[PDB]
């Protein structure tokens, strides 16, 4: 039932990424013992321009920290908890299975260390959140990232690897709304976010901080969905998914517009760059993507390809 | 199009379950006439703890009794309206090929029994529900259910099958708001629920009433999603779907976290029970499972597997 | 490697008919890549959105959904988006079947009495939604600027007796559900995602009576199912039928035996079945308070012989004691 047997070699000190970044594929056929190291740090950050947030974060981002292993390997899990945070945090992976994905074995104090180990049984592409009560908050507070399980023949080789995570914030004030914004639990308990981003606030993937890709190129995005509350209709202006691991199962769709992520899911989507220019990811939703903070930026460059898009070619008169 | 022909042998008399169980495999070569009999019941019950809502029932419970037959049987339905019923009441099922799914034949005032017929065409998991003006306030007061139609093979053997449906209630007062609520028709059309749960109450499975199962066994559980109006982030904290009927169809996505359940719609989901604990199912629109009762308990016994999971290993210092 | 390049466009040059909703242009039934020019007319108008209730609509081609566009994988499609003079707004178009930047939109900025001119190649088969992308791009397709392109494959899709164009939209009036006059569009509604309205093809009752859908008993219905949003998730049904086949998000495999799937904001979904049994068919959003509240149910009527073993109708009312 993913059974390769007793872990072997060497352990492995787990190389966690901050998003938007993946780790190198784990290009390995035996399973191991992987050690994960994730502190969480309760800090201000801006979500917008002139707003600030206190975010409760896995390893400093939202997302949290990219973990990547094997079907079959065994995981050894330290959350630490550093003595700075108010509040005790544990752990709930979706790629684990036992009681809480993790929570009931990682309460953690400020100022503690939980120590606890799974077998990694299913590969796939899975949300893990913070698991303490009141379970909402630490969720929208953004206690989510990804873990992937790779297969254990690994996944097919692409250009680039992505990390992008969409969540539903709520603030006491309204969009852009100046200064520390609290978080607002009635908002929270309705579904009436006043922000809805990619990695944790508006512009993280815009201007300097935008994906790159060369004309050519084969991109894979593994795109979580932290919630707390909302579902994302994922669509990336001006591509078109060759192949979706809907809700980022083993099986594929092809060619999809707009897949669904459901509220604490994922999926996987792999496109090819063909013509250079910005590439939006939003949540086709489309009042969050345009009034609500929910868009990133893939910018593709190299050489035009006219045959395939001309740009504006021709402006005329139309008396119609 | 599901023509193994005409029906063979003695009437089959169907049994239908309450929730959260299902009826056995139906074990069968040949098409069958299938008489189901189900019956309408307003009931006053507990939708939260010192919380009471007037219910409108198929068999007395949310959901209602689960009703299962082979694709290709001829199934003679027969539905009954309590005389206590204010109200009449009809029966929309997904399975069925025609107006209404059974809507225009079925219209059944307080004190009456309709009869309508109808072959099932297609293999699948299909909601049933009311279709009775106003069909909104029908399915929100708890008028739901799943019947069962198997291929001609049969669903491959596992150790439990469990029947779970979600539904989002709308009461006049506050979550938790104690005495008899009322529906509320204005926080219904602006899909605002009070309540989001499992089989009609706030831990209509949890404690004693949870769902059982050992290390080792299969489970199937058949999730429903009554709505009227949310679509469930369908999770089960603590397992992996090694297999989704996704929106309850006959191919399967494989190793799944999450499924999206169509309001009126179902999902299969299935998974081997491996450590022993708690596992809640949960609407994963998060808020809906911690803050308005959508979370239900199946609770697996049996060995620890240590290697699987060791549970919590060291409490440390840090800085 | 890239399927759906077929290098440039053989023969003469291919002038498209677009079809008004619900009907679809024919199949294509063409073996080489063609050079397709579309011609596409952004038209605003005040329309009937439910009994004597009007609402200020920008239209592809004069109707909600846009006119329907067909062509083959590997075409290469010269689009002409013209702006009536009589427009208030500028428009543009993105097709999510278009391979780069806004999907066409960045190419297409055309202002009123302006015509605008792109080309590109259809490298991907689908059923894609085209919309404006003209800030604000909420409130474009709110008023109803979106439509469906079909790419097919090369080899076509498989032959059915009718093939119908529904496209689902989430509607935003100052006014609530059914107050009469001409009703603005609400920016604080659609914000919040709570529409007065939900509705197939951009009005209350544009798919019931006498512009109900038709098809025969024994004849195979395809419906390409589009949602333009601006912001719901369609759990799309048809009352009274089954779904054979699912092309779930509009993709190129099929789930089978569906009741319900849902369809993205900005996604497409093709259901396909056999009518069996006569009688009135309802499509509906089965967030069903949309279907019987909001105004999102249309109507496909099957005509043909009774069928009693496969659904009798109502056999006997019998008086019941309990
Ligand atoms: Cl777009
Ligand atoms: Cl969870
Ligand atoms: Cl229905
Ligand atoms: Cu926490
Ligand atoms: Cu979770
Ligand atoms: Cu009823
Ligand atoms: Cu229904
Ligand atoms: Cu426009
Ligand atoms: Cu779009």
């Amino acid at each position: 039932p993913g059974d390769f047997g007793p872990p072997r070699g060497e352990p492995i000190h787990a190389v966690l990424t901050s998003p938007p970044l993946v780790p190198p594929p784990v290009n390995r056929t035996y399973p191991a013992k992987v050690i994960v190291e994730l502190e969480v740090v309760e800090k201000e950050m801006q979500i917008s321009e002139g707003v600030s947030y206190t975010f409760w974060t896995f390893g400093g981002t939202v997302p949290g920290s990219f973990i990547r292993v094997r079907q079959g390997d065994t995981v050894e899990f330290h959350l630490k908890n550093h003595p700075s945070s108010k509040m005790p945090h544990n752990i709930d992976l979706h790629g684990v299975t036992g009681p809480g994905g993790g929570a009931a074995s990682s309460f953690t104090a400020p100022g503690h260390e939980s120590q606890f180990t799974f077998k990694a049984l299913n590969e796939g592409i899975y949300v893990y959140h913070c698991a303490t009560a009141p379970v909402g908050m630490h969720i929208a507070n953004g206690m989510y990232g990804l873990i992937l399980v790779e297969p254990p023949e690994g996944l097919p080789k692409v250009d680039h690897e992505y990390y992008v995570m969409q969540g539903d914030f709520y603030t006491a004030g309204k969009y852009r709304e100046k200064g520390l914004q609290p978080f607002d639990m009635e908002k929270a308990i309705d579904e009436r976010p006043s922000y809805v981003l990619f990695n944790g606030a508006e512009g993280a993937l815009t201007g300097d901080k935008a994906l790159h890709a060369k004309v050519g190129e084969t991109v894979r995005i593994f795109v979580g969905n932290g919630g707390p509350n909302l579902v994302s209709s994922f669509h990336v202006i001006g591509a078109i998914f060759d192949q979706v691991r809907y809700e980022g199962g083993t099986n594929v769709q092809k060619n999809v517009q707009t897949t669904l992520i459901p509220a604490g899911g994922a999926a996987v989507v792999k496109f090819t760059a063909r013509v250079p220019g910005s590439y939006v990811l939003v949540d086709h939703s489309i009042f969050r993507a345009f009034n609500k903070g929910a868009m990133a930026i893939l910018k593709i460059d190299g050489a035009e390809n006219k045959l395939v898009y001309s740009g504006k070619e021709l402006d005329s008169v139309y008396l119609g």
